[PDB]
């Protein structure tokens, strides 16, 4: 993280081990669960690039998530190399502008993000940008490794409605779909996969029921 | 977070990793459930308002509470923008007065919410009211996944009696009836939904137990 | 319809009884089913409104349908008369333009719709607006009175794979959810809703299996 | 359709809507079963481009094999455009030659399908070239849709030698083998799929029995 000084300067202060080691916790515990990307995110705010990369250096043996993670970053990085192209002869005595590869830390010094971080001028938030491209890695792992697809998601005779929804979104969060896709699966096909008597309320309620009062209807019926 | 610094100025020190990744796990294990209200209070206390948005921000994919959040905090922005209006025209070289978005620290800085939390003059407590407009928020979820209602929690025939009470009065902090319908259930429905023998040794205390009288009676009753 | 003749004018034949009746039957038979709208298209191709008003007046009997179709036609003509207004006052031994009730032929003679339909200047065509306004009408009929919804369509243990897709197709031809819905529902619940074995077949196609593929993987399997 | 009037000249009268009609019925009924390709040619015949482009507008709602004959169509198209290229520059006041897109009707007027279908000195016969892609395109969905293949169909223990017959020849023409593997399934695979009596009698007739013995031979057995 970073640390402001007298004199108007930055310096790095590194992340507590108890920060590092909560990470590597949520990553054995969760097994790259949907909580996961949130989790990183809480753990990983206010950290240079450098510092990300130490947090994935302490969950390295998941060797295939960490593949697809890395795999991600390099493609944002690249459309980064594209889209943000070297402006042209940089001046002497003055630092370069961050490329995809300095953005992940992985070709640049934790000082040189440090010094775009907090640029008086155009300042460029490299930690920020490279764990967004962490959050589509681990996104796409939560979804690969998710272990009950929304459609199978079907309410238990006796299970309450509420737990059935919260089953039910929980898998929603894995699904990488169109919004539309996301938003016709929470008001059809969440009416569809209800227990027998619960699916007669919900019918009752009319059309375009809002969750609230789907909630609110179904409570102790079954 | 808000240090005082020597000048007798303030400045904002950023919410800890660990403290915002306390507030995920919280939620992503309660479900919102009673137990977050509290949990939001106690990790949210001398925050701006700037920080609760950060807070949120960690825990936006439960999508449809952070709607029921989102609609709370705009109606409870509306009553302070028309009980608390622009005074008049403001005089420049000062920080204009908070208008309800300003409360919530969408439409304004860090340091404005600050200046205001510390005002010499007359002081506004910028994050305690968004914390308390939250709260209303996080209730009304707390309401909507509740899963067992006030009225079918029913003592098992070998429950003892203070577990009876104690699911009894975990669903009447979800309820959010006038407090005599809160009185007249902890007073009537928790000796009506007692198990036969329970039923009899509360009757038998006569009118009005208190539930010590009660707990204290009913102790290995079953 | 309408027929050219000598100096370069139009005239207007009368629908023949034998179209008419074609009509009558399919609206009897196909009772407003997904087969109506293109049957009603067909048989109302180089129609005059007055012309479609008859084979409405046909089948006028069934009241609720008709009824959705007249809500529908109201409807598109308000926003005729909104979008397309009238242009200013007509001068005198002109026309006078269409009107969202002229596009319908209800307050206009055929031959006013047939001056339209073949301005020398610019042409409206009066019949071919109305007759979509209409085919908005039946698809909401068709969807209506639609027997199978698309999640129930489910492979029968000994169903050939292709006639579970002819009924899958059809009930997605009611269907009348975003376009990325039904692209969602052809790739993910086609292959959620197969008997078992044909689930495995398709699994094993790998991901994105186009419908020929996935009808040439399951012919004879089962 | 086209119809020659005094001066030579020809002019286009629109297909009729019950001829439209009959088409769209066959497709809802035949669901592009191999009937359906002789069908869309007798329905097609004497037709330009633009009126062909009218019966599949007419059954576009099928949009699976829509996008089938539509793929086959550009692909006959673009051979048309590379061993029928522009011959160069095109004299004034004169109609281009037609490309493959020309011979659709979708980057040409009916008008100019006609002068070329009855040019004086060159005439191009676009209508039929196009019923014979769209030929393709349908035989490509009567196989993708066939369902029973030729090797599953065998004869029932009492289904007459004359049924089984029906069925296997039925499938034979959805099948697009080589012409050998036609004739080799016809006088092997016919009798190696018979009920155990009639394929004792068809040994019995000798080597090469033709259908028409085949048939007469096995009349009543079973
Ligand atoms: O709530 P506490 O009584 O303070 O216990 C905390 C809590 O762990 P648990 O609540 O799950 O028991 C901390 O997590 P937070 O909820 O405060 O975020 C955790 O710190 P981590 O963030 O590293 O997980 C720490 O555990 P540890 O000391 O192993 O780091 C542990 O403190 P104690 O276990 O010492 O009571
Ligand atoms: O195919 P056809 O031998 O010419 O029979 C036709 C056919 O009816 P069917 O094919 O269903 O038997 C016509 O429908 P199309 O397929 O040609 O479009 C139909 O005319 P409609 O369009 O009015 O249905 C007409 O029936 P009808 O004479 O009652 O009008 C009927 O002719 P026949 O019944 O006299 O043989």
């Amino acid at each position: 993280p970073v640390q402001q000084t007298g004199g108007g300067n930055y310096i790095h202060v590194p992340l507590s081990p108890r920060t590092l080691n909560a990470w590597v916790k949520l990553v054995e515990d969760k097994k790259f669960g949907a909580e996961v990307v949130p989790g990183f995110q809480a753990l990983s705010e206010g950290c240079t690039p450098y510092d990300i990369n130490q947090m994935l250096n302490c969950v390295g043996d998941h060797q295939a998530a960490m593949q697809i993670i890395r795999e991600i970053i390099n493609d944002e990085a690249a459309d980064w190399d594209a889209q943000h192209p070297i402006p042209g002869p940089l001046p002497a005595g003055q630092l370069r502008d961050p490329r995809g590869s300095d953005i992940a830390g992985t070709t640049s010094t934790v000082e040189e993000q440090i010094q775009w971080m907090y640029r008086p001028q155009n300042p460029v938030p490299v930690g920020n940008i490279y764990r967004r491209w962490i959050q589509i890695g681990l996104q796409k792992c939560v979804r690969m490794y998710n272990p009950t697809n929304i459609l199978d998601v079907k309410q238990g005779p006796k299970e309450p409605f509420q737990s059935y929804v919260d089953r039910f979104y929980k898998s929603l969060r894995a699904e990488q779909t169109d919004p539309a896709v996301k938003n016709w699966m929470t008001q059809t096909l969440l009416i569809q996969n209800a227990n027998p008597d619960c699916k007669l309320v919900l019918k009752g309620l009319g059309m375009n029921p809002t969750l609230e009062e789907m909630l609110t209807a179904c409570q102790g019926v079954g």
